């Protein structure tokens, strides 16, 4: 699906 | 914080 990664 | 909106 839509991807948000906050490292 | 960081924002991602997928309408």
């Amino acid at each position: 699906g839509n991807n948000q990664q906050n490292y």
